[PDB]
């Protein structure tokens, strides 16, 4: 039988503080869940906000971490999908295939499980971690900060055993996300002229999405101009940094493009730069994909008239991609080499080391710091 | 050759008072122009915006009107596709077919004379129109309340000649607008769950659009009941009045549709409403369509989440309709029924009668009122 697993956990106990490398339990898998061996994950700007409790809606304490990559430990009641061995990716955006967003395919955004983790609890209603007596929430429905998980079975992908682990965990975000805003949400077309504002792993992976599709002309757009030179070897035939400039960033991309971009990708989460981001689309055909993440409250604006003359103002989650059928692909794409994965990773750490991928990202040095479990 | 033409034109000497019958002097068309004799004229909130003085790129003394069909009464020098005798319909989005966006497939924004007409002057740089010994301008590249009116030979559809002028006038501006946001902007699939905001001919025009396309449900929304008897007629499912709910209107909609509509159109130029409109749309992929035009300043805003989630801001100017090869197509579904166009028509007048339909305008109780010339 599966028994109560006790292992290492980076565990959050509370915002605004560094995560405590614990001794947890981690309870069996019930029916329709999944305890994965987590073998790698990575940190990102999505941890760190809630770590830093701005999160209105995050609570604690908790397990973090939601870019992982590992091996089905054991499966619970009902499961034959899975089974133990399995080289598997734990999901945010799971796809149970049969609600009504997993069976139109204009949308990925399965709501089976939404409300539970929303709370951190599996769909029964309860989490499978403790940690001295306490019980500890999951997070995002993956908590990858952890030597093992347990996930509903509706959010994992099943992927290439041949896979390295310490690369595709990166798939479970990021790079996902950015490719399939160009191929999914936007669909640009060959000879494209494109802006991408951000130049972090989600705006890395916009551009090589847009190279994949063909587009003729990419400007990399971000105030840190170090983030230039890795955005020019993923395709950007220019970057440009908006403080270089007296007039607003949409002027000057409008003045570089005569008349504006066909397609504008924000991968900031700053409401201003989004507005800017649609401003900066050509008049008649403009189509801006908004990526990031605004701060709860916030919201964007502009004119109508920009929307009546012709420009489009999208938005996407996780890429577009219905994750369980999607990621397996992914993954394959990066095994034959369609698209990449390592050039993602800038740091590697050990997991006691966990906290110094929080540095990396406040020092603005980093793209994807990978954390060996 | 082609004399001075002496007729009557409604004149707006300024801003704030009624139009004025007058005398005008009306000159021959120069090259690449062509004289009309407007047959019927009808008169919509965009003439009224103008007249008003809040139009901040609106000047006196002007003829207004811009949905009307008359007769060529003769051509310019260089102008072979058309000749006297032609049936035509006036346009104030013209097509030069070879400018960037008459080529770009997308957009039927096309740019050629947009300067000059928005100055209220031929191609040239002039003014054919004169009273009172003061140069008369333009307006919108057709003003249509003359006998007689001169337009840039880009902003002319041929039609069939057999069509009822006192009719098709309306296929200048709200019928092809709301019809084409519809199967144009929108693109509707058979089956979808939609919404419109605003039942005036805008409004009625979409309604007709969503049912052409085979929608299952067409959800008509106004804050005049007196609207929805038309509306059902012209394929409203149902009608609902904001002001008979507590709520916000997005979410007595999400609340009848379970989620949200596929599609939306703003058909009034509310600013509140177009958020609202948006919001309304399901998640994943609702998309709503701005057709009105709000106030210039005005914004439409709205929490970037609304677009990640799924949903899709769009807007449309004339429908979408590349004018000159499209117009003459619409005049056709109408001359084999397939569009309706005599059932937006509520009131009659004569020409000296004109300034009424600004009051029938005013007082609600108009779809679109015919003026015979
Ligand atoms: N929609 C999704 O499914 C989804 C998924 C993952 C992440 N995201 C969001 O994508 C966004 C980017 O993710 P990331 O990992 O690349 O973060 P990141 O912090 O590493 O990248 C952000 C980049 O934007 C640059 N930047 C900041 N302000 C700027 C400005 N005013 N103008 C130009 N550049 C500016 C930053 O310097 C950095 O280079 C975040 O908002 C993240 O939450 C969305
Ligand atoms: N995009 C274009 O190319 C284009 C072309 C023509 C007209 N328009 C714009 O279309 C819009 C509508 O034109 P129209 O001729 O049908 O105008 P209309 O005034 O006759 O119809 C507007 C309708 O909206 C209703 N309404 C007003 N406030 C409302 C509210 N809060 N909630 C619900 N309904 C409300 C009014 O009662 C009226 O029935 C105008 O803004 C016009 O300028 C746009
Ligand atoms: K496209
Ligand atoms: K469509
Ligand atoms: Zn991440
Ligand atoms: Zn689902
Ligand atoms: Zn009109
Ligand atoms: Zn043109």
């Amino acid at each position: 039988a599966n028994e109560v697993i006790k292992c290492k956990a980076a565990v959050a106990w509370e915002a605004g503080k560094p995560l405590s490398i614990e001794e947890i339990e981690v309870a069996p898998p019930k029916a329709h869940e999944v305890r994965i061996k987590i073998i790698a994950t990575a940190v990102c700007h999505t941890d760190a906000y809630t770590l830093s409790g701005a999160d209105p809606e995050g609570c604690f304490p908790v397990i973090l971490g939601h870019e992982g990559a590992g091996i089905v430990e054991s499966v619970g009641e009902g499961v034959t999908k899975l089974k133990a061995g399995d080289t598997v990716i734990p999901l945010y955006i799971p796809q149970c295939g049969e609600c009504k967003f997993c069976l139109n395919p204009k949308t990925n955004l399965c709501q089976k499980i939404r409300v539970t983790q929303g709370k951190g609890l599996m769909p029964d209603g309860t989490s499978r971690f403790t940690c001295k007596g306490k019980t500890i929430l999951h997070y995002m429905g993956t908590s990858t900060f952890s030597e093992y998980t347990v996930v509903a079975d509706i959010s994992v992908a099943k992927i290439d055993p041949l896979a390295p682990l310490d690369k595709v965990c990166l798939l479970g975000c990021g790079i996902s996300t950015g490719y399939g805003a160009a191929v999914n949400t936007a669909k640009l077309e060959p000879g494209s002229v494109c802006a991408v504002f951000g130049l972090g792993g989600v705006g890395l992976a916009v551009i090589m999405g847009c190279k994949v599709a063909g587009a003729s002309r990419i400007i990399g757009v971000d105030i840190n101009k170090d983030k230039f030179a890795r955005a020019k070897e993923f395709g950007a035939t220019e970057c440009i940094n908006p403080q270089d400039f007296s007039k607003p960033i949409q002027e000057v991309l409008i003045e570089m493009t005569d008349g504006g971009v066909d397609y504008s990708f924000e991968c900031i989460g700053n409401v201003k730069v989004m507005r800017a981001a649609l401003e900066a689309c050509h008049k008649g055909w403009g189509v801006s994909v908004v990526v990031g993440v605004a701060a709860s409250g916030e919201e964007i604006a502009t004119r109508p008239f920009q929307l009546v003359t012709g420009r489009t103002w999208k938005g996407t989650a996780f890429g577009g991609w219905k994750s369980v059928e999607s990621v397996p692909k992914l993954v394959s794409e990066y095994m034959s080499k369609k698209i990449k994965v390592d050039e993602f990773v800038t740091h590697n750490l050990s997991f006691d080391e966990i906290n110094k991928a929080f540095e990396l990202m406040h020092s603005g040095k980093s793209i994807r710091t990978v954390v060996k479990i």
